[PDB]
Order: structure tokens, then sequence, then C-alpha cells
């Protein structure tokens, strides 16, 4: 019968774009387009902007709060950014639904600074994760460096004036020697990674006993079903590859040289014997821990939204 | 170096003292009394009338979220209660400190409503802890029906209009049987035990994957140093095989037969064995999971307060 969470299906979700009225600018369809040729503008106005509204409404009321209680502890001390995390499988959308979310976000007058992080960058470089064995649990939690990804965040949390995250290339299949990101107390920090949402009990190898979520205000899981996400991430392995035709420093390079039906087969099997393992026994049972979970169905489109109570 | 917590200092501390007028009448003051005839007047106009104001705002925030959302999201507006829970050491005063919340938190006009649960009554009962081998391990992780305390705070924060938790009776030394207690959509549910900041990782016989931290607003963690938790145990001990001394029917009965000095070396070697233990491995690593950490000092005065940036 009743659940933690409040649930709308589409059209209640899609409902909710005139409670309170917003309409995209030229100069946001721009950037837009520009994050994804495939994004729907339909879907960023129905789906992507309540959301966003949502958000705001959660982070203006954080912001109220430390208003208030800086009545009391003063206005000196340190701002802290506002952290979104996304989690959900490989290929789902957890990058898309970022980079829509910074771009919609940065409207707010309140919350103009949104700087987005990626938890691929926390991965273990290659040359390690080949000294462990373990170039083929590249996305399990013995592939990821997360005590480093836990202080991160908690940084972030204590109110440091930077801190300085390691950042990955999907192009060249590995982390980026020298390529670390620097981040300046920002109004919000969106996190992205199939991770987000793990704990120690994950990590039983080398235990860590405070989690991401600790440090995190709202967190959002996008689910899809299985057949679904095997198919968009075959789509997405083949742009890879059609990207490299040129670009012989891309890892893709190596597909390139390879028919098409050979490139899908290995790509299937990437996803069969790699990332659907990761789904079932690592990323989908954290599900329930997520503030708000979005579904999607065919071609991207959200037919689900479930936000906790 | 900074931390995710700010330490109050006393300037800040005075502020949020001097923020209202905290208006205790002869007859609170005596009720406060029954509590505990230990608590000390002193700690109350310094401390817990201070406390309960901080989390008035945490609390009063949330509120006006709730009807925020609740008018954009176009949703009915069912009552969702207010959640804290309150972890730390057996013997540091969790009960203490929850009664006199439950007391002060009461007082304010938009949460009157405030129940109290605790773990405790959780226990697994000692029928089904003999059968497992673990009735000298009562409070570690094997001994709770951690699932059954899990679903009883998911249920409240599904909405339910009545949920029912188990009760146990120190004075027994047992889960009361049929003894359950039913609370009705309170506006603030306290939750006391040693166990309210532990998560899956702490159950690997019978693993969870949504914890009760995911279920609670605000959690404190009261601490003390090893010393004084053991004194205050022991004393604890003495003071309950006193009351035995006319009540055969107690559990503690049993220790008033015995020699004080017997009672004392016993007491001393339950805390060494059992409860000792159970910190160091269970309670204290989760302590840095909690919006809050109050410290104790000599005489149970709280000599720092630690919160959450
Ligand atoms: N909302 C969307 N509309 C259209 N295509 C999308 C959408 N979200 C994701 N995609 C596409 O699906 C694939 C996976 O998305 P991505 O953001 O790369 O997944 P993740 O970051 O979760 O691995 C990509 O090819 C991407 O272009
Ligand atoms: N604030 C306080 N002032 C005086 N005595 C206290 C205070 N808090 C707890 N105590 C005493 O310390 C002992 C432990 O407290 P209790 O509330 O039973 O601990 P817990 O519930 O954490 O096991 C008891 O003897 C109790 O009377
Ligand atoms: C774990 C991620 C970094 C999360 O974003 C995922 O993208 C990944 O590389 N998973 C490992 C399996 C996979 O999809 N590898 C891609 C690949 C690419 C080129 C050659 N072999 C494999
Ligand atoms: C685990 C608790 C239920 C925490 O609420 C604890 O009181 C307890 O029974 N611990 C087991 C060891 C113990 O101290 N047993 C006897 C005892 C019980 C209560 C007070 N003094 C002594």
């Amino acid at each position: 019968l009743m659940t933690p969470y409040l649930q709308f299906n589409r059209h209640q979700w899609a409902a909710l774009r005139d409670s309170v009225p917003m309409t995209l600018t030229e100069d946001e369809i721009t950037r837009l387009k520009g994050i994804n040729e495939d994004l729907s503008l339909e879907e960023v106005a129905e789906i992507y902007l309540p959301l966003s509204r949502l958000l705001n409404f959660y982070i203006s009321s954080n912001l109220r709060r430390q208003a208030v209680l800086e009545q009391f502890l003063g206005t000196n001390g340190q701002r802290i950014p506002y952290i979104i995390s996304i989690a959900g499988s490989v290929a789902v959308g957890k990058s898309t639904t970022a980079r829509v979310l910074q771009a919609l976000l940065s409207r707010w007058p309140e919350h103009r600074h949104v700087e987005l992080i990626t938890t691929d960058g926390f991965l273990h470089p290659n040359s390690v994760l080949k000294e462990r064995g373990l170039m083929k649990k590249k996305g399990f939690p013995q592939s990821y460096d997360m005590h480093r990804l836990v202080k991160f965040v908690s940084d972030l949390k204590s109110g440091v004036p930077q801190a300085t995250a390691p950042v990955y290339s999907h192009l060249i299949y590995d982390v980026i020697p020298d390529g670390d990101k620097t981040v300046a107390q920002p109004d919000i920090l969106i996190l992205e990674g199939l991770n987000v949402l793990q704990s120690g009990m994950d990590y039983p190898h080398d235990p860590h006993h405070v989690f991401v979520s600790d440090f995190v205000d709202f967190s959002i899981y996008v689910d899809a079903p299985e057949e679904l996400l095997k198919s968009w991430y075959i789509n997405r392995f083949l742009k890879f590859r059609e990207g490299a035709f040129t670009d012989p420093d891309s890892y893709f390079h190596n597909y390139a040289k390879l028919s098409k039906e050979e490139a899908v087969d290995i790509a299937t099997s990437l996803w069969n014997e790699i990332n659907l393992m990761n789904l079932k026994e690592n990323i989908l049972p954290t599900r329930e821990r997520a503030s708000l979970i979005m579904t999607k169905s065919a071609n991207h489109s959200v037919n689900q939204v479930r936000l906790r109570k």
C-alpha cells in the first residue's frame, strides 16, 4: 500500500510546468542542444524544467535555514555548497541529466554558480587496475579510490576554499595524468556517478564509515529497464566509434578499425559481462536510498517520478 | 584543519540560548526533575533549552518546505513526522537526553505531539537470543531484529496513520510480550538507541540496503570518554541493584543477592567484555554520521556541541 515516495506518472509530472510557468530562452536552448543533440526540447520543458524547479525549492529552503542559523552562528563561516548526486546504470543518462540540470539551475539568482564533478575521475588509473587484475571490473567498487571520493565531498562540506578532483576521459579510457579539476566554493555541486549511493557495505575489502550520501543534500537515481540500457549503451559505443574514425588518439580507434558488426558484438559483451553484472550486484540495490527516482522508457522518455515524502 | 562540523563557541551558544524567552514554569521544572533526579537544572538552562531551540529551527524549516512543496506538487498534504535519532554508548545518557528533549520540544506550538521510541524494543527476545547463543551479545547488531526497525521508521516516513513498536523493559531484561507501543502520526518522533547510525555494513549476517538514517531527519550522537562511561555504567548498575533490595521480581534482585564487591566486579566485567567491545567495534565508528555530536564531561555536563556545516 503506502510507500516512502510520492509517485507521479508522466501526466502528473508534466502538469507541474504550469504550477510555476517556466520557458527556455534562446541562449539556453543553444546550450541544451550543445549538451546533447538527441535531447528533446519538449522533454526538457515537460520533465527537466519542473525537476529544476523542484530542486530550487529544496535549495532555497536550505539557504533560508542557513540565513536563520547565521543569526547565532554569525555570517563569518564558509560558504558550503549544496550537493546533488546522480546515480544509476552505466548508459542510463546520468551525464546528460547532470549537464541539463547544471544548465537549468544556473538560471536562479540564488544559485548561479553550479559545478559538475563525475566520480569516473576517482577510478584507479588503468596501470593500477592492471596491477590488481581489475581491468574488466572498471566501475565495480574495487576499481574506485573510494576514500579519495569521500574526502572530496567531505572537504567541500567542511568549507575548504578549494578542492581538487582527478578527471577521467572516456575517450582515452583512463584517468587523465595531471588533468585535475579544481572547484572553488560553488553554490551547487552536482556529483554524477554510478556509485554515489553506495556505502561501506559495498567496500568490504577496504571499508569506510562515513558515506558519500552523508555529504549529499539531494540524490537522484535515474532508472530504466535492462533491455533499454543495453540498447543505449551499444548506440553510445557506436557513436564513440564514429568519433574515432578520424581520431587515432581515441581508444575507440581500435574499434573503428573493426567492422560495425564486430564492434557491436564487442559492445554487447562488455555490457553483458561488466556493466550488467555491476548494475545487478552493486548499483540497483542502492536505488531506494535516493531522494528521487526518475524512470525512463523508450526514446529516453520519463514515465515515472518518485520523490521521498 | 576544517572538518564537516562547526564547533559552537560560547558567543554562538549564548546567542542561541538568548534568542527566545524560554519560559519554564515551576510545574515544568518539576516534571523535568521527574525524568531524572540527578538532572541539573543548570544543564537544562545552559544546554538542553538551547539544544531544543536549535532543533526547532530545523523542524520549523522542514514544516515550511513541506507547505511550499504541497502547493507546488498539488499533493493532499498528509503529515509526515520529523524524526530525530539519538545514538551513543551504553550508559552515555541517551534515554535521559531523549526524554528531556521530548519534554522541551513539546513546548513549541508548531510541534506539540512528540513521541519517543527506543530501539531496545527491537532486540530479539531472550528466548531467541538463547536459541542463537547471543545472550552475551545483547546490543550487538546480531541481537536486533534490524529489518523490523527499518520497517518501523519506513512506515512512519510513508504516512501510515499508525505504527506499532515492540517495547523492552530493563527491569525484567527482556522484550515485554504483547507490550507494543502504537504511535499515531506525531509531529516529531525521537528514536533513541545505540544502533541508529549503523547500516548494512554492520549487519553482514543479514544485510539491509536502506538504513535507519535514510528515514531520519536529524541525528545526535552523545559522546563521552571511556572512563566516564564505565563509571556511569557501574553507578547505574549499582542503583538498579539497590532498587532490587526490596523487589524480588526485578531482574536485578539476582545481583542484590551478591556481596557489593562481587556485584561491582561483575558490572565491571560486563562493561569490559560486552558493552565496551560493542562501543569500539560497532557504535563509535558511526559517530561522524551524526548531524550533531554532543560531548559530555564530569557530572554529565556538556562541554562541546558540534553541528554539521
Ligand atoms: N534524455 C535523453 N535524451 C536522449 N538521449 C539521451 C538522454 N539521456 C541520455 N541519452 C543518451 O543515452 C546514452 C547514455 O547517456 P549518458 O549520459 O552517456 O549515460 P551515463 O552517463 O549514465 O553513462 C548517450 O548516448 C546519451 O546521448
Ligand atoms: N544529563 C544527566 N545528568 C545526570 N545524570 C545522567 C544524565 N544523563 C544520564 N545520566 C545518568 O547516567 C546513567 C546513564 O544514563 P541513561 O540515560 O540510562 O543512558 P543510556 O540510555 O545511554 O544507556 C544513568 O545512571 C542516568 O541517571
Ligand atoms: C564504469 C564507467 C567508467 C562508468 O562511467 C563505465 O563507463 C566503464 O568504462 N565501464 C567498464 C566497461 C565499459 O563499458 N568499458 C568501455 C570500454 C571502452 C573501450 C574498450 N573497452 C571497454
Ligand atoms: C544493549 C542494551 C539493551 C542497551 O540499551 C544494554 O542495556 C544491555 O542490556 N547490554 C548487555 C550487557 C549488560 O549491561 N547487561 C546487564 C545490564 C543491563 C542494563 C543495565 N545494567 C546491566
